């Protein structure tokens, strides 16, 4: 008998569920950057969903688009929202927390990229200016003009975007499982990024803040409640900080239910993926995006919200405990880059999946402690400082780790769900700090960090 999906509310760096317990988000992104849009028979099936439940993952962060919403000027495509509210309901009813990501790459087709529709850019590459494609095409000058358009509101882009994202809003008002629209996967600053280098761009931030501030006012006018998440523009994955939230420079943040929505790449793996540059450079990594969770850091000393990495990993085992123990250090967190529809086998039985699916605090009713996982034999220790819920402390079990079953231990609690249960439940004896720990059998098992 699951318990039923709530909305989620920010409180200060947390996401609070209706029964007031402390949430922690880990799964994927579904992203369809195609025309045709989630066209019948090529959406999350039935058996794509039962393996994200079966490894206890709670979120989906699922693809949309301005050309998805909108593919003609000022025509919303009703049909597209019928199919993607489909996918959104599927995922739901099975208790995934859906984060709508308002998704482009490289702006638009024009250049080869997704997600702003062609009628709504004026400017075009020329048939003779070098297009190398993903991820190198934010260098191409004509690019470039494109993204001044949006953030210049030249010719109306973000009106537009404001009206699309409005309608999906509207259309999914009233459903408890979704946790928020994103407004726009990775915002380029355009021809003036250099501005932004070697140590960020306050008034690009500024313009930035502003535009994503009226994107959420759309959205709000439409949907009153629903959370936004907010990403850093993108040379946060070129290592720059982000000057979100920090007066007087750019304004304090006014608005509720606003989450941090950053980016957790390592840039010699994903330049070994793209420009075939040597793997060992990757030897770079682990000081690279312990710079990143310093930033990150930052905007949560800051401005005091949420956040969730929305995008991290993309096939490459090596760097995956660089974000899964830095998100485990400030209980944040993730959606895995990628995972596809129709999945003729488990994508999740190799060593990626060794290290995605994990044992881990779903819901607490409380307020988090320390927490450590260890992904080569499944040692799991948590602590939390109870309050008042109206659900226990939910923890999800490994399906992978424990192929002798597992054992619990709770110092201040009891367990409460049966031997062998998927969901390890978890009621506080009494104010006290509650101890929880899950391992094999025969482990000692994991201490609670500090
Ligand atoms: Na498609």
């Amino acid at each position: 008998p699951a318990t039923p999906i709530t909305t989620l509310q920010a409180d200060g760096t947390h996401l609070v569920d209706g029964y007031g317990r402390t949430v922690l988000l880990h799964g994927v992104n579904n992203v369809d950057k195609d025309a045709p849009y989630l066209p019948a028979g090529e959406t999350l099936t039935p058996q794509d969903i039962d393996i994200l439940v079966r490894h206890g993952f709670n979120t989906v962060r699922l693809g949309t688009s301005f050309d998805a919403l909108m593919p003609q000027r000022g025509q919303i495509d009703e049909a597209y929202l019928d199919r993607l509210t489909g996918v959104v309901d599927a995922l739901t009813a099975r208790g995934m927390h859906v984060l709508l990501d308002n998704h482009q790459d490289g702006l638009s087709k024009a250049w080869g990229g997704n997600g702003f529709p062609e009628w709504a850019i004026e400017s075009r590459p020329r048939e003779w200016e070098p297009n190398p494609g993903f991820p190198l095409y934010y260098l191409m000058p004509s690019l470039n003009a494109g993204w001044d358009e949006v953030w210049g509101n030249t010719h109306g882009a973000l009106d537009h975007l404001g009206t699309a994202l409005g309608a999906l809003a509207e259309r999914v008002e009233g459903k408890p499982g979704v946790m928020g629209i994103e407004l726009l996967n990775e915002p380029w600053p355009g021809s003036r990024f250099l501005s932004c280098f070697p140590n960020g761009c306050p008034d690009f931030d500024r313009t930035y803040q502003a535009a994503m501030q009226k994107l959420t006012d759309a959205v709000r006018a439409q949907n009153p409640t629903i959370p936004v998440y907010w990403e850093p523009n993108v040379t946060w994955n070129q290592m720059m900080p982000s000057n979100l939230f920090a007066p007087p420079v750019t304004p304090a943040l006014t608005t509720a239910d606003v989450v941090f929505a950053p980016h957790d790449y390592c840039i010699p793996s994903q330049l070994a993926i793209y420009l075939g540059l040597p793997q060992a450079l990757r030897g770079l990594c682990v000081p690279q995006q312990d710079l990143t969770w310093s930033n990150i850091d930052a905007i949560t000393e800051r401005a005091n919200v949420p956040t969730v990495i929305t995008s991290f990993g993309d096939g490459d085992p090596t760097v995956l405990k660089n974000t899964l123990a830095r998100a485990d250090e400030r209980f944040i967190g993730w959606q895995y880059w990628h995972f596809g529809a129709g999945n003729a086998t488990d994508p999740f039985l190799g060593e990626v999946g060794r290290q995605l699916v994990r044992t881990y605090p779903q819901a607490t009713a409380g307020e988090p402690g320390r927490m450590i996982f260890d992904a080569d034999n499944g040692d799991f220790a948590y602590r939390f400082t109870p309050r008042a819920a109206t659900r226990p402390t939910e923890i999800f079990v490994s399906d992978l780790h424990y192929p002798d079953g597992y054992a619990v231990q709770v110092d201040g609690g009891q367990v409460t769900s049966a031997p062998g249960a998927r969901i390890v439940t978890v009621v506080a004896d009494g104010s006290g700090p509650v101890t929880v720990k899950i391992n094999r059998p025969g482990s000692a098992g994991a201490e609670v960090p500090d």
